[PDB]
Parts: C-alpha cells; sequence; structure tokens
C-alpha cells in the first residue's frame, strides 16, 4: 500500500463529497427544509477539511456553501456569530457576495444591504439596524433610511421594492443555476443511477 | 423533479461515504494519524445524520466507527466523556465491542477489560482506576487486580500479558480485517482509479 496514492484517492473522494453535500445544500434551501440544509451544512464543513489545496472551482463551490449558510441565518436570534464576528449574518453573506451576471449580482447585494437593516428592525433590535447602517452606509437616500431607522418606519414604502421576499426570489433564482450547473457531478449521477435502477 | 427521487438519491450516497470513512477512519488508526482521524470521525458522525434507516450492514460500519474513536481516545485527560457517560472511553468501547472470530473477540475484549483499569493507574488517577475496576468486575484475580490498584503497582507483571501495546497489536489485527472487507466499495474504488489513471 501507498500512503501517497491513498491520500490523493481521498483527497479526490473529498471533492465529489463537497460537490453533493452543495447540491443538496442548494435543493434544502430552495426548498425551505432547514433542518436538512442544518445537518447537510454540518457535513459539508466536516468534508472541506480533507481539502487542502483547493482549485478555482472548488473555492467557488465552499463558499457558495458559506454564503447560504449566512443567508438561511438572516434573521437569527443566537448572538454566537455576532459575537466572534461583530457584524451580523447577512453582512457577512455581503462579504462573501462581494468576491463571487452582473445586473443578477448587484440586485441581490443591494437587496442584502438594505435586509441587513430590515431583518434588525423586523425583530425589535433598532440600535443593531443603525449599527447594521452604518457599517454599510458609513446622501439624500443615506438620510432618509437613518430616518427610517429613528422612527421605527418597518413598513415604510422603500422595503416594497426592497423586500425579504423579493432577496429571498433573487438569490434563489442564483440557486437554480448552481442547481443546473452541479446537476450531473459524479455522486449525485451514480446515486440516482441506483434509484433508477430500483424502479 | 421528484423530492422522494432526490431523498433516496441522497441516502445511496450517505450509504457510499459512511463506508469510504469507515475505511478512513480504520487507514488512520492503523498507521497513527491522530488528526487526520480526528478529521475522519467528524465527518463520518455528520455523514451518518443522512441515514434514518441502517441496514445490518451499515449498524455494524457506525459502531466499529464509535469503537474506534473511543480506543482512539482511551488515555484521554478531557472529563466531558466521563462527565455525560459516568464511564471511562474504553468502559464505552467495551460496551460496543459486547454486540459487534470469538478467540480474538475474548482476547480483545479482556485487554480492554485490564487497560481500562490500567489506563488510570498510568495517568495517576487511582480512584478512578478503582472505580472502574468495580463496574467491571464488581474471586481471587479480582483481589489480586484489587491489591494492585490499592498498591499503586502499575508494573505489575500481570501488565505485561495484558499491555496497552498487546491490546493495540490486537484491535489493529481486526482493523485489517474490516480494511480488506471494505478496500473495495464503491467510493474508494472509483477514487483510486482516478488515481491510477493519473500515471
Ligand atoms: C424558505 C427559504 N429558507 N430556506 C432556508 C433553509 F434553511 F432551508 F436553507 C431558510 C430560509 O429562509
Ligand atoms: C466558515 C465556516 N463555514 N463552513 C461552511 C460550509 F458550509 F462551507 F461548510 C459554512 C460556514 O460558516
Ligand atoms: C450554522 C453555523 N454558522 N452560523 C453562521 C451564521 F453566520 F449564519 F450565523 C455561520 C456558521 O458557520
Ligand atoms: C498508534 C495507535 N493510535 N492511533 C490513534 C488514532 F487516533 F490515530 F486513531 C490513537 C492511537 O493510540
Ligand atoms: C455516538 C457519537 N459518535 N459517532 C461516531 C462516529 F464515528 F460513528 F461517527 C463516534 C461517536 O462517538
Ligand atoms: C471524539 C469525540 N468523542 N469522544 C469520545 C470518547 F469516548 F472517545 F472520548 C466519543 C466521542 O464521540
Amino acid at each position: 500500500e501507498d500512503a501517497g496514492l491513498v491520500a490523493e484517492a481521498e483527497a479526490v473522494a473529498a471533492g465529489w463529497m463537497l460537490d453533493f453535500l452543495c447540491l443538496s445544500l442548494c435543493r434544502a434551501f430552495r426548498d425551505g427544509r432547514s433542518e436538512d440544509f442544518r445537518r447537510t451544512r454540518n457535513s459539508a464543513e466536516a468534508i472541506i477539511h480533507g481539502l487542502s489545496s483547493l482549485t478555482a472551482c472548488q473555492l467557488r463551490t465552499i463558499y457558495i456553501c458559506q454564503f447560504l449558510t449566512r443567508i438561511a441565518a438572516g434573521k437569527t436570534l443566537d448572538a454566537q456569530f455576532e459575537n466572534d464576528e461583530r457584524i451580523t449574518p447577512l453582512e457577512s453573506a455581503l462579504m462573501i457576495w462581494g468576491s463571487i451576471h452582473d445586473k443578477l449580482h448587484e440586485e441581490i447585494q443591494n437587496l442584502i444591504k438594505i435586509q441587513a437593516i430590515a431583518v434588525c428592525m423586523e425583530n425589535g433590535n433598532f440600535k443593531e439596524a443603525e449599527e447594521v447602517f452604518e457599517r454599510i452606509f458609513g446622501m439624500p437616500f443615506k438620510s432618509k433610511l437613518l430616518m427610517i431607522i429613528s422612527q421605527k418606519d418597518t413598513f415604510h414604502s422603500f422595503f416594497q421594492h426592497f423586500s425579504y421576499n423579493h432577496m429571498m426570489e433573487k438569490i434563489k433564482s442564483y440557486v437554480n443555476y448552481v442547481l443546473s450547473e452541479k446537476s450531473s457531478t459524479f455522486l449525485m449521477k451514480a446515486a440516482a443511477k441506483v434509484v433508477e435502477s430500483k424502479r
């Protein structure tokens, strides 16, 4: 047995597992299956430790997984992430997005920027909403948005175009493109072939 | 797309990933690669959540993984496991082993029974050594073993036959049999084929 060849095969399999888990995470996110998403994300983070050197495609795959994790936790009331990063999950999703269709990219970017503030207002945390606003936008629009937060004007018309549902719809359209690109990756294709043979 | 067929294919892939991770864990245990073992074990525990119904073979695979985890942590000074289970890792390995070659099975069983006491003595925790003895053996041999613990006779000749190294050697021989049985499982075989094609 050659330890070097065994290690290379383990890295090849880690690559296959990463694509399979990204495809699973994308489907769980699209379907709103939060518990399945939570389990798949735990598996993706563990499997990613099996790769020490990533290709450009593999880097894109791990950042998509990290991005969807932060979007899925967008309205969380758990302070552990913010205690570590000193920013909210939607702000972290924005940092990832900023690296990784320029029109769709810009639309998602602006929806996340506004919703990073709006989810704080929805949760009744207006001090955090103003803190998020200062980190993102620290202009008449900026003054209007500052007045909205100041007056706790959670249902201002500004949020009809920049809504939580519009952010989720645009992100899900992007997820459908990731789903198509990865739908024929090795592991899921072999697994689907096994299932189709039993019917 | 059929959610039912997608879920079935995810369970098929979880089965393949479980066998691959068991094979990896066995090799890391045999090689003494503790950090690789730690990462592989984290991946196996996450992947196992993708199966809700296990076959008899899959149950054997998860219990082998759980068993080797407790053998690998046999000399641990971390109290979190004992705080939860109120037993030591070697005692938990014994519980799993008791369910999972009757001669080799009995030899491993008795080596773990003695070493569950001996690792406590090695660590200078003789109160735990006596507590482990009472849980396992609570007879002249029992009286001799009780006197050994009482006198802190860590290097008594009794431990030459029932040594830590003999326990690890017998367990590694059993691990080599698991390694052979799983060496041609789907995922590692496909991965090895990819690596062999690049040379
Ligand atoms: C319905 C959209 N959605 N999907 C989520 C998860 F967790 F499944 F990815 C959270 C979330 O808001
Ligand atoms: C940086 C840690 N991490 N890894 C993640 C994933 F999904 F890629 F495994 C999500 C996440 O927060
Ligand atoms: C699910 C664990 N987790 N929480 C994160 C965030 F930001 F979404 F809250 C990142 C991360 O790894
Ligand atoms: C050398 C034998 N061995 N392997 C171990 C691990 F962690 F790699 F599985 C711990 C241990 O005592
Ligand atoms: C019962 C939790 N657990 N799962 C393990 C493995 F390896 F099977 F994933 C080891 C372990 O202690
Ligand atoms: C590695 C985490 N862990 N520790 C265990 C033991 F018993 F070995 F200490 C079981 C388990 O799941």
